[PDB]
Formats: C-alpha cells, sequence, structure tokens
C-alpha cells in the first residue's frame, strides 16, 4: 500500500467501511432543522458578503470554543479542506526554510504532503508532549525550527493538558521555534482551555488549523480554519491565494448553523454522547478476544485495536478482514518513520452511518471469532 | 498588486465587483426547482457511494458534451477546486521532471502554481495553437516536456478548432510532449467535437481539466474533473490522494443536477442567452474604451484602455473611487507584464441587479474620468 488514503479509497466500495474517519454518520434530532431548512443557509451565504461570512463563521466557532483570542484575531484564511491547510504550511515551512519535526504517530498524509513540497521532517514522539525532560532535549537540539503537531493525536487519543501546552509552548518560544498545530479532533478533546490566547501571548509564530469533517456530518462539505500569527500572516495569505480565492458562502452559512447547535444543545449532546454509545458497543464486542482496545487519552471518534493475540499483522489482518466485506486501517502507516517497528495494530473509525455500523460492527464480532 | 487574485479578494470589498469571474448570477428559471429541493439533492448524495457518485457526475458530464471517451474512461478524479487540480498536475510535472511552456497570456495562479511546484517554466505565445509552423517550431526545439493551455483562454477567448486541436495533438505526440489542457470555459465555447477521443486516439500522455464555478453559480461549492491517461495514471492518482480522499456526494449530486438541466433545456436557453445580454450591455455602454473582440465569448470582457493614457493598474484605482472594481491586465502576461499594460477585465457573471445597475455606474464614472 502506497498510503492510508488508498486503503481509504479501497474502503470506499465494501459494504461494512469503517477505514476512513469523515464524519458519515446520520443527522441527529438536533441538526435536522438545518436540513430541512437548506434554503436559508443557502440565502443567508447568498445575502451576506464572503469577508462578512469568514469572519461570522470563525466567530461562531469561537463562541463555542471560548476563545476571545480567536474572536479578535483577522490573520486567517478559509479553506475547503483542513489537508488544503497543511499542504499550504507545508509550502510555508519550505519556502522560509524551516527543518520541521513533526509528531510521530500522525495519519501518514501530513507526513506525505510535507515531503511533497521538501520540507527536511525529523520524527517527533508523540509521548514528548508528557515528557517535560524529552521535549525540553529535542527543543535543545537545534536540529529543528519548527514543530508539527495534532492535538488531540490521531488516533492515540493523546490529548496534552494546560500545563503541558504552556510549558510546550515556552520551551518553543525560547528557542524560536514555529508551532504547527493540527486541532482537527478539538471537539472530541476532553480539555477546555484557550490555546490561541497561549500561543498569542506568547509572540510566537504558530499556524493553527481547524477543521469540522471529523465532527459535523456534511458529505464532505467542509471548512478549515487557518489561523497564524501576525508576524507570518502576509507570507501565509500570499500562498494560500495562489490556490484559492475563497471558499463557499453557502459551506460557510451551512458549517456555521452546525456549530451554532452545538453550542445550543452543548457537546456531550450532539457530539461526545453518540460516540460514547458507539465506543461501548466496539468494546463490548471485542471483549475476550485477544484484540485489545487502546486506552488510558481522549475519545475519539476512532478506535485503536492491538491485534497482538491474534497472531496476525495490521496488514494481513485486514485482508482477512476484507473477505468478510469489512475494511479497516491496518496501523503502521500512522508511525510514519518506524512503520515495520508498529505493525501490531488496526484502527477502526465510528462515525459512520448508523444503521451500516451497528450492523457491520456486529459482522465484525462474527468475523474476529471465525478468524479463530 | 502581486496577482490577480490580490485584486480580487479587495474587490469583494466594493459595492460593484467585477474582478472575479467566479459565477455569481442569480438562479435563472430553469435552475430554480433545484434549490427549491436542495434536500433532494442531500438525500441523493446519502443514498449513494462516493465512487458511484464520482462515476455518475462525469458521465452526466460526459452526456452534455457528447463525449463517449469520457463517458468509457475510468482514469479521473474529482477535486473540489480547478485550482487544486492545476496544482496536483504542477506537482507532476515537477516529480517526472517535465519542462513545460505554459500559455501566455493566462489567469496568473497557474503560473503561480507552477512556480511553486519548482517547474522549470518557459512561455509561449498563445496565437502559437492557431500558426501551424509556429506551434511546428516550439514543439520541435528540444527545450520542453509538456505543454499548458487553457482552451478557451482566459481573457482573449480564444478557441481551438477540431483541426488546430488535432494538429496540436499529433505534433506533441511526435516529439513526446505532454499536453495539459484546462478546459474551465468549455461550455462558452462556439466548437464541439471530443477532445478526449482526440487525445484518446493519439495516445501522448495528457491531463484534462473541467470545472463549474466559471459556469454555473453555486456560490463557489464547486466540482472540478480530472482526467488522465492510464500510462500516468497511478502517479496522477497517488498525487491525488496525497491531499484528497474524496470530494463532496452533496456537492457532485448538486452540480448533476445542474449538468443535467443545461443538457436537456441546451446551453443557450441557460447560460449563453443571459451573458450575449450582458456583452452587449457593456459594450453599448462603452459605446474611448474598445472592447478586445475578433474567439468565442467568455463571460469576461477583455477592454483596451490605450486611448486613454493611462495603465491599467492607475485607470483601475481611479474606478475604486466610484465603488466599481476591476482586474488590471498585465498580470495575464505573467512573463511579460511590463509590455502589457493597457488592458482591463471586466466579470459579467455578478448578481443580476449588481450587474445592470454597475454597468450603467460604469459609463458614468468612465464618462466622468475622462473630463
Ligand atoms: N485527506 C486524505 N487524502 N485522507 C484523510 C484521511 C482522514 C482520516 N481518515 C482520519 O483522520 O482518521
Amino acid at each position: 500500500y502506497d498510503s492510508l488514503t488508498e486503503v481509504e479509497v479501497e474502503g470506499l466500495s465494501y459494504l461494512y467501511n469503517f477505514a476512513d474517519g469523515h464524519a458519515y454518520h446520520d443527522i441527529n434530532e438536533h441538526y435536522v432543522d438545518i436540513i430541512n431548512n437548506l434554503q436559508r443557509y443557502w440565502q443567508e451565504g447568498k445575502d451576506h458578503s464572503i469577508p462578512d461570512m469568514e469572519k461570522a463563521f470563525k466567530n461562531q466557532f469561537a463562541e463555542l470554543i471560548d476563545s476571545s483570542t480567536l474572536h479578535s484575531t483577522n490573520h486567517f484564511s478559509v479553506c475547503p479542506t483542513a489537508s488544503n491547510s497543511i499542504d499550504i504550511v507545508a509550502a510555508w515551512l519550505h519556502k522560509e526554510n524551516k527543518r520541521t519535526a513533526l509528531i510521530e504517530p500522525a495519519f501518514d498524509n501530513l507526513y506525505l504532503l510535507l515531503k511533497r513540497r521538501g520540507v527536511d521532517i525529523s520524527a517527533f514522539d508523540e509521548l514528548a508532549l508528557k515528557n517535560e525532560h524529552q521535549l525540553a532535549q529535542i527543543v535543545s537540539s537545534g536540529d529543528i525550527d519548527a514543530l508539527f503537531l495534532v492535538n488531540p493525536n490521531n488516533p492515540t487519543g493523546l490529548e496534552m493538558t494546560e500545563s503541558e501546552f504552556v510549558y510546550l509552548v515556552e520551551q518553543c518560544k525560547a528557542h524560536n521555534i514555529t508551532i504547527l498545530l493540527d486541532r482537527t479532533f478539538r471537539i472530541y478533546g476532553k480539555t477546555n482551555f484557550d490555546d490561541y490566547q497561549i500561543l498569542e501571548q506568547s509572540g510566537i509564530d504558530y499556524v493553527v488549523i481547524e477543521d469540522t469533517g471529523k465532527t459535523w456530518p456534511t458529505q464532505d462539505l467542509k471548512i478549515s480554519l487557518m489561523v497564524y500569527s501576525e508576524a507570518i500572516s502576509s507570507t501565509m495569505r500570499l500562498l494560500y491565494e495562489e490556490i484559492f480565492l475563497c471558499s463557499s458562502n453557502f459551506a460557510l452559512a451551512l458549517l456555521k448553523q452546525f456549530v451554532a447547535v452545538t453550542a445550543k444543545f452543548g457537546v456531550d449532546a450532539t457530539i461526545k454522547n453518540e460516540v460514547r454509545r458507539r465506543s461501548e458497543t466496539i468494546n463490548d464486542a471485542l471483549a475476550g478476544t485477544g484484540l485489545k482496545v487502546f486506552d488510558n487519552k481522549c475519545q475519539l471518534p476512532l478506535c485503536w485495536i492491538d491485534i497482538s493475540a491474534t497472531g496476525y499483522d495490521d496488514v494481513s489482518f485486514a485482508a482477512r478482514l476484507k473477505e468478510h466485506d469489512i475494511a479497516v486501517l491496518p496501523g503502521r502507516f500512522f508511525y510514519w518513520n518506524s512503520k515495520s517497528q508498529h505493525t501490531q495494530f488496526i484502527r477502526v473509525s465510528l462515525m459512520k452511518p448508523d444503521a451500516e455500523f451497528y450492523e457491520g460492527i456486529g459482522k465484525l464480532k462474527e468475523a474476529v471469532t471465525r478468524i479463530l
């Protein structure tokens, strides 16, 4: 396999697809009114300018995450996909000649995009964010000028606490390190502190990437906030305009309501409760199988599964599941710098269509049982 | 200004924005049912797999342009924007180390993206696609490995003929040259023939880029087909998958019906009838400045302002006083901006009330500026 995405595109043709983690579950009772009134959000995007709709969505999201710093900043761009933002950040890191340490494990495409754009990439252990001594040696090594992170991390669910985030920013400022912050799974995290305030008050250069595609199920009609410090804003804007003039005001109006509704009824009611129900299903299905579900860490709409006791490796166990019409992700690609040293893991995404998920999970337990 | 896009973002804050050419006109009678039933498209995208929805839109488009070769090919990808496809092609041209000559003039972000990907770029004249000796002199030079075109070209409206396209396809075929073909304005062209079949028969490596954002006003909710030959498809698909897993099924299902309506009712009554009204309107409203005419009619208007004694940026700044934003033309000649400061570009596919009122406000400002 070339990439996780190739396994994902392969999984799009299977009856029970648990490969890609995109948000594709059914619209819950709370969001039904948004789809029932799609015309109002079509008309809202038509009646508001492109600059105004961009701030309307940004400040709506800033109210959701309770960050005044994000609400007051205007150094940002709106991309149709979060990968589009990682790519522009990749071009900026290469243009400014920044030796970037990339978190490991991470979704393979971040590494692939960083390499395609010609960035000097270094492997960076994810658990250094929770070990002060480990982070200090890498930051003081002088082999890197930028630090690319995913918080909370995919697929380990590792999440920095406020004291661990403040320690990381202060160390990067001391060594003039630029922080790249992939916050794709931010809403699933258990922490609740203003990371934008800690970033701007430090004065360091940073880029924070947001994303709706792993949270609200809008059929891959997504919006991705790209927020950056003032000192790098004009060059970031330049690189963004080489590709995009804007994103769609219609998409901005639709997702602005999804965020506003999540804020009104709360994240658990609209997001976290159904994720926890789907997490309990796979746990109860895979109890007593030799498959150990990774747990310590926040709960992502993904399930990291140790299959060491199964005797198979990640790829062949996934090949066995594919013969029973079940597509899963082999986990070695997430450890992009040490793939052969991590073959004891598969990943099962959760935010799939409801009927296909619960039936697919049942078929997964029957498939696991037959392979014994 | 450093780019055309930078001017386009500034125009968004003006009362009458004629800068960016993205289709933003109102929904005519032909497409209103589409909006009245946005729920139907939302449900259609949800009720079908991603691979099927990608093929369905491609077949639907192939039926509108009557191309059986596009209908039968499967080496294609779906990007949310046409520039996303341009960038993937530029990454391919760099990875395969192919020296590329890009058409001049052209929208500068084409040159900007190729440059950003580290492509060895050379310029070649736009009219070489209509002079057999001139093109033969370019392809046989041994300096280039690929040719990147916009057909029809923005903003001159130059459209190739069946004779020229076949001449161009065979000419590259002889000299190991890949053809990159930007058909973003395909619907506005007056010709109708199968470029895909002609490219398909030839056997040369090629990449064709489609787009909806210049044609169907969906508030920049867009779909861009990226079709390529078999010999380079696995590498093209590899580069696409580094960025995208998919596009949006809802976006595919929504614009598939836009393509379906245009096919059943005709491209004239749905698209071209209104641009003629808007082209004749601005042409009559400017009867000192000379509109570039010779060549299909794009949803744009190329205007020579040499008679005014002004350069494009100066005139555009003067027009900015009255809440009118337009595009300076020097950046379309990415390889020779200094020699081309005499033209201006105005976009016609704006909201209806904003356009017709805006054109009148243009004539009053142009009359006032010249007094
Ligand atoms: N953009 C891509 N080509 N692939 C994206 C994969 C995201 C995912 N499946 C996850 O984060 O779990």
